[PDB]
Protein backbone atom coordinates (compact mmCIF):
# COMPACT_ATOMS: atom_id res chain seq x y z
CA UNK A 1 0.00 0.00 0.00
CA UNK A 2 0.94 3.56 -0.10
CA UNK A 3 1.69 3.79 3.73
CA UNK A 4 2.83 -0.06 3.98
CA UNK A 5 5.00 -0.19 0.56
CA UNK A 6 5.52 -4.25 -0.73
CA UNK A 7 9.15 -4.48 -1.82
CA UNK A 8 10.16 -5.52 -5.42
CA UNK A 9 13.27 -8.14 -4.77
CA UNK A 10 16.40 -7.51 -7.20
CA UNK A 11 18.69 -9.94 -7.67
CA UNK A 12 21.25 -6.80 -9.35
CA UNK A 13 24.01 -9.02 -9.77
CA UNK A 14 25.80 -12.56 -8.02
CA UNK A 15 26.98 -10.85 -4.48
CA UNK A 16 24.04 -8.08 -4.48
CA UNK A 17 20.56 -8.23 -3.85
CA UNK A 18 18.17 -5.49 -3.34
CA UNK A 19 14.39 -5.03 -2.31
CA UNK A 20 13.33 -2.11 -3.61
CA UNK A 21 10.33 0.30 -2.01
CA UNK A 22 8.36 3.34 -3.42
CA UNK A 23 7.40 5.95 -1.75
CA UNK A 24 6.12 8.18 -3.76
CA UNK A 25 9.14 10.45 -4.99
CA UNK A 26 11.75 8.66 -3.02
CA UNK A 27 13.09 5.40 -3.52
CA UNK A 28 14.20 3.34 -0.75
CA UNK A 29 16.04 -0.06 -0.80
CA UNK A 30 17.19 -2.48 1.61
CA UNK A 31 20.67 -3.93 0.17
CA UNK A 32 22.74 -7.25 1.31
CA UNK A 33 26.19 -6.99 -0.46
CA UNK A 34 28.41 -10.26 0.19
CA UNK A 35 31.25 -10.79 1.56
CA UNK A 36 34.41 -9.11 0.07
CA UNK A 37 32.50 -7.94 -2.62
CA UNK A 38 31.31 -4.29 -4.62
CA UNK A 39 28.98 -2.24 -5.89
CA UNK A 40 30.47 -0.66 -8.74
CA UNK A 41 30.74 3.23 -9.09
CA UNK A 42 28.13 4.44 -10.89
CA UNK A 43 26.29 8.02 -10.92
CA UNK A 44 22.54 9.58 -11.35
CA UNK A 45 20.70 12.13 -11.33
CA UNK A 46 18.83 11.46 -7.75
CA UNK A 47 20.64 12.48 -4.36
CA UNK A 48 21.44 9.37 -2.62
CA UNK A 49 21.88 8.96 0.91
CA UNK A 50 22.21 5.25 3.46
CA UNK A 51 24.17 3.75 6.13
CA UNK A 52 25.23 0.11 6.99
CA UNK A 53 22.79 -1.98 9.25
CA UNK A 54 24.89 -5.10 9.89
CA UNK A 55 28.66 -5.13 8.87
CA UNK A 56 30.73 -2.33 7.40
CA UNK A 57 31.35 -0.68 3.82
CA UNK A 58 34.21 1.61 2.48
CA UNK A 59 32.42 4.63 0.14
CA UNK A 60 34.43 5.70 -2.54
CA UNK A 61 33.12 9.09 -3.65
CA UNK A 62 34.71 11.84 -5.13
CA UNK A 63 38.42 11.55 -4.69
CA UNK A 64 38.71 9.54 -1.69
CA UNK A 65 37.47 6.43 0.43
CA UNK A 66 35.06 7.13 3.75
CA UNK A 67 34.71 4.15 6.27
CA UNK A 68 31.12 3.43 6.98
CA UNK A 69 30.25 1.73 10.36
CA UNK A 70 27.13 0.13 10.96
CA UNK A 71 24.28 2.43 12.69
CA UNK A 72 26.55 5.02 12.98
CA UNK A 73 27.52 6.55 9.32
CA UNK A 74 25.66 8.18 6.81
CA UNK A 75 26.78 8.29 3.23
CA UNK A 76 25.72 11.53 1.40
CA UNK A 77 26.08 11.31 -2.89
CA UNK A 78 24.31 14.40 -4.46
CA UNK A 79 23.08 14.45 -7.16
CA UNK A 80 25.60 13.21 -9.96
CA UNK A 81 28.48 12.13 -7.91
CA UNK A 82 30.15 9.26 -8.91
CA UNK A 83 30.08 6.88 -5.54
CA UNK A 84 30.77 2.91 -4.93
CA UNK A 85 31.14 0.54 -2.08
CA UNK A 86 33.46 -1.88 -1.36
CA UNK A 87 32.45 -4.77 1.77
CA UNK A 88 36.16 -5.42 3.55
CA UNK A 89 34.64 -8.00 5.77
CA UNK A 90 33.80 -11.62 5.36
CA UNK A 91 31.03 -10.94 6.63
CA UNK A 92 27.49 -9.74 4.08
CA UNK A 93 27.06 -6.39 4.63
CA UNK A 94 23.27 -5.34 5.14
CA UNK A 95 22.53 -1.99 4.32
CA UNK A 96 19.51 0.54 3.01
CA UNK A 97 19.68 4.10 0.98
CA UNK A 98 16.84 6.44 0.25
CA UNK A 99 17.14 7.92 -3.55
CA UNK A 100 15.16 11.21 -4.94
CA UNK A 101 16.00 14.09 -7.03
CA UNK A 102 16.19 16.68 -4.93
CA UNK A 103 16.62 20.23 -5.48
CA UNK A 104 18.84 21.46 -2.72
CA UNK A 105 22.42 23.36 -2.13
CA UNK A 106 25.30 21.03 -2.28
CA UNK A 107 26.13 19.11 0.69
CA UNK A 108 29.24 20.23 2.87
CA UNK A 109 30.19 16.24 4.28
CA UNK A 110 29.82 13.07 2.09
CA UNK A 111 29.45 11.45 5.10
CA UNK A 112 27.72 12.42 8.17
CA UNK A 113 27.50 10.65 11.71
CA UNK A 114 24.45 10.87 14.18
CA UNK A 115 24.89 12.17 17.55
CA UNK A 116 23.31 12.36 20.96
CA UNK A 117 20.15 14.08 20.86
CA UNK A 118 16.16 14.45 22.28
CA UNK A 119 13.56 13.58 19.84
CA UNK A 120 10.80 16.47 19.89
CA UNK A 121 7.57 14.16 19.95
CA UNK A 122 8.61 11.47 22.40
CA UNK A 123 11.31 13.12 24.12
CA UNK A 124 13.23 9.98 24.21
CA UNK A 125 16.48 10.19 23.68
CA UNK A 126 18.20 9.62 20.35
CA UNK A 127 20.91 9.62 17.58
CA UNK A 128 20.43 12.10 14.72
CA UNK A 129 21.69 13.96 12.81
CA UNK A 130 20.63 16.33 9.64
CA UNK A 131 21.78 17.14 6.07
CA UNK A 132 20.81 19.36 3.15
CA UNK A 133 16.99 17.47 2.41
CA UNK A 134 17.24 15.04 4.87
CA UNK A 135 17.42 13.91 8.78
CA UNK A 136 17.79 10.92 10.08
CA UNK A 137 16.61 9.47 13.70
CA UNK A 138 17.15 6.39 15.35
CA UNK A 139 15.52 5.99 18.60
CA UNK A 140 15.20 3.43 20.97
CA UNK A 141 11.64 2.78 21.68
CA UNK A 142 11.00 0.79 24.82
CA UNK A 143 9.02 -2.26 26.20
CA UNK A 144 5.41 -0.76 26.52
CA UNK A 145 5.98 2.89 24.73
CA UNK A 146 3.19 4.54 22.78
CA UNK A 147 4.67 6.40 20.15
CA UNK A 148 2.00 9.64 20.22
CA UNK A 149 0.21 10.88 17.48
CA UNK A 150 1.88 13.06 15.33
CA UNK A 151 1.29 14.78 12.11
CA UNK A 152 4.20 16.98 10.47
CA UNK A 153 4.99 18.88 7.15
CA UNK A 154 7.78 16.74 6.13
CA UNK A 155 7.99 13.05 4.77
CA UNK A 156 9.14 10.24 6.72
CA UNK A 157 10.32 6.92 6.25
CA UNK A 158 10.81 4.72 8.74
CA UNK A 159 11.90 0.67 10.05
CA UNK A 160 12.55 -1.03 12.93
CA UNK A 161 15.68 -3.76 13.41
CA UNK A 162 14.16 -5.85 15.94
CA UNK A 163 10.72 -7.41 17.04
CA UNK A 164 7.54 -6.40 16.46
CA UNK A 165 6.09 -2.38 16.45
CA UNK A 166 2.47 -1.43 15.62
CA UNK A 167 2.47 1.37 13.01
CA UNK A 168 -0.66 3.09 12.47
CA UNK A 169 -0.63 5.66 9.54
CA UNK A 170 -4.26 7.86 8.67
CA UNK A 171 -6.51 4.81 8.90
CA UNK A 172 -4.11 1.67 8.09
CA UNK A 173 -2.11 0.11 11.06
CA UNK A 174 0.44 -2.97 10.78
CA UNK A 175 2.84 -4.83 12.84
CA UNK A 176 5.99 -3.76 11.38
CA UNK A 177 9.52 -6.26 11.85
CA UNK A 178 12.72 -5.66 10.18
CA UNK A 179 11.91 -6.01 5.99
CA UNK A 180 9.25 -4.08 5.79
CA UNK A 181 8.80 0.09 6.13
CA UNK A 182 6.22 2.58 6.54
CA UNK A 183 5.71 5.75 4.70
CA UNK A 184 4.00 8.64 6.07
CA UNK A 185 3.26 11.51 3.31
CA UNK A 186 3.11 14.98 4.55
CA UNK A 187 0.47 16.04 6.38
CA UNK A 188 -0.92 12.59 7.33
CA UNK A 189 -1.19 10.91 11.27
CA UNK A 190 1.35 8.72 12.53
CA UNK A 191 1.37 6.83 15.65
CA UNK A 192 2.71 4.00 17.23
CA UNK A 193 2.94 0.88 20.09
CA UNK A 194 5.33 -1.36 21.50
CA UNK A 195 3.64 -3.85 22.78
CA UNK A 196 6.68 -6.55 23.10
CA UNK A 197 8.59 -7.53 25.94
CA UNK A 198 12.06 -5.54 24.33
CA UNK A 199 13.09 -1.95 23.08
CA UNK A 200 12.75 -1.76 19.69
CA UNK A 201 15.26 0.36 17.40
CA UNK A 202 13.58 2.80 14.80
CA UNK A 203 15.10 4.70 12.16
CA UNK A 204 13.14 7.01 10.81
CA UNK A 205 13.76 9.52 7.53
CA UNK A 206 13.01 12.68 7.45
CA UNK A 207 12.73 14.14 3.85
CA UNK A 208 12.73 17.86 4.08
CA UNK A 209 11.43 17.13 1.52
FE1 LIG B 1 23.81 5.09 -6.31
Amino acid sequence: SEFFPVPKPIKLNPHVELEVFQCQDTIFQLSVIAPNAKLESHQHPESQIGMVLSGELELYIKDVIKPLRALQDIHVADANVSHGFVNPLSEPMIGFDLKRITSSLPSEDVVLTLSNNQDKITHLPCQSVKGSWFEIVMMKIPSGYSIPPHQGEQEEIGFILNGKLEIFIENEEQCLEYGQIYYAPSKVLKKGYNSSNQDINLIKILILE
